[PDB]
């Protein structure tokens, strides 16, 4: 009942994102009722810029390099900027992203390689870090859904 299965046998409860592949690249897929939200894993909340509250259009080259996602090249406000036009040198459109979004990829336990959602609720407590609630061992974990305790699905965070 519910959840989504991709890759070959990887179940991902609703409101659950995860990394995948759609050819020669990786695509971001998430369980959402009965339609896995599969979409590139690039670009994020785009504000202001030469796009005026619009999405991006990667890849986008600039200065002589081919950026495949937001970048801080040129900007000094802290956030990253992205081009909103396949041909940056053409449209010259762009947009300032927000903290280059955030997508965690936990694994082991239950969230079989599930793109942990940060932040993540816990027992009704806004959490923004691989919490070890009930751990006590060298290792942290987070919630695969905005409502962990409400989703009953956790996963270990990267070790690198
Ligand atoms: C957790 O944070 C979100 C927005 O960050 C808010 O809508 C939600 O109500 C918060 N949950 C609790 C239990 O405070």
């Amino acid at each position: 009942y519910g959840h989504c299965v991709t890759d070959s046998g990887v179940v991902y409860s609703v409101g659950m994102q995860w990394l995948k592949t759609q050819g020669n690249k990786q695509m971001l897929c998430t369980c959402l009722g009965n339609g896995v939200s599969c979409q590139e894993t690039a670009v994020t909340q785009t504000y202001g810029g030469n796009s005026n509250g619009e999405p991006c259009v990667l890849p986008f080259t600039y200065n002589g390099r081919t950026f495949y996602s937001c970048t801080t090249e040129g900007r000094q406000d802290g956030h990253l900027w992205c081009s909103t036009t396949s041909n940056y040198e053409q449209d010259q459109k762009y947009s300032f992203c927000t903290d280059h979004t955030v997508l965690v990829q936990t694994r082991g336990g239950n969230s079989n390689g599930a793109l942990c959602h940060f932040p993540f609720l816990y027992n009704n407590h806004n959490y923004t870090d691989c919490t070890s609630e009930g751990r006590r061992d060298n290792m942290k974990w987070c919630g695969t859904t905005q409502n962990y305790d409400a989703d009953q699905k956790f996963g270990f965070c990267p070790m690198a």
